[PDB]
């Protein structure tokens, strides 16, 4: 698995959108991003935490 659980534990308020409305989980995965639909009204597809570039 590429992204770890800890990389995707991003508080809702800090999430940076990596997708767009109605983006699918697979599209999100294919961008190297985190998917979470549990919390409404915040990005469901968001950038992971990782070491900086
Ligand atoms: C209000 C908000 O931040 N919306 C996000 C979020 O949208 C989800 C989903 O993709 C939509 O189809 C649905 O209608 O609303 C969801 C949120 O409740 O996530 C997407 C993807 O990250 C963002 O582009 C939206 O801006």
């Amino acid at each position: 698995v590429g992204l770890s659980a800890n990389q995707c534990a991003v508080p809702a308020k800090d999430r940076v959108d990596c997708g767009y409305p109605h983006v699918t989980p697979k599209e999100c995965n294919n961008r190297g991003c985190c998917f979470d639909s549990r919390i409404p009204g915040v990005p469901w597809c968001f950038k992971p935490l990782q070491e900086a570039e």
